[PDB]
């Protein structure tokens, strides 16, 4: 159980310690840790328009789509790290992230063809247990700039699943 409180997630600022930037939630905000489902994203998990609830009914709020909707991080083009609070330690295959394609759909639901199908960028954990709070330095794809989702996946090594964390961002140009 974890999720990313750097660049905020979308259901960390659901919840008290994200102060509330994202209202209407639901149950998000009082565990944006739970969003756990089958590992494997794109081949397996969560179904499309339910990337971001994690295929979770009562985490539903989370789906909904349109420019409007969700408060974005503003980030400038380039490198990111994202910080995950684990509040529940488990060993651990991977911390893996995808973003939207360029030319995604802001207005409609988040799927797998609105999504880069691989991801930009990937950390291999060998199956090591975490420590309680975890950093991935990344860089972003060249060419990015708007309104893009982030996908973060947080794969459990000794089950099935894994945690998803969708993050809405502003990106600057490099
Ligand atoms: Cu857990
Ligand atoms: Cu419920």
């Amino acid at each position: 159980h974890g999720y990313i409180d750097s660049p905020g997630s979308r259901a960390f600022l659901c919840s008290a310690q994200g102060n509330e930037q994202n209202m209407d939630c639901g149950l998000v905000k009082y565990e944006p840790q739970s969003l756990e489902a089958k590992k494997g994203f794109p081949q397996a998990g969560p179904e499309d328009g339910h990337i971001a609830s994690a295929g979770i009914g009562h985490f539903g709020a989370l789906d909904a789509q349109t420019e409007d909707r969700w408060k974005k991080i503003p980030i400038t083009a380039g490198e990111i790290e994202f910080q995950w609070e684990i509040m529940i330690q488990h060993k651990t295959s991977s911390w893996e992230y995808f973003i939207t394609k360029l030319g995604w759909d802001p207005n409609k639901p988040l799927t797998r063809e609105q999504f880069n199908s691989t991801p930009f960028c990937f950390e291999d954990y060998q199956e090591k247990m975490p420590s309680s709070r975890v950093i991935n330095k990344c860089t972003l794809p060249e060419g990015y700039q708007g309104y893009h989702v982030i996908l973060g996946v947080w794969t459990i090594s000794d089950t099935l699943n894994a945690f998803y964390q969708v993050i809405d961002t502003t990106i600057s140009p490099a």
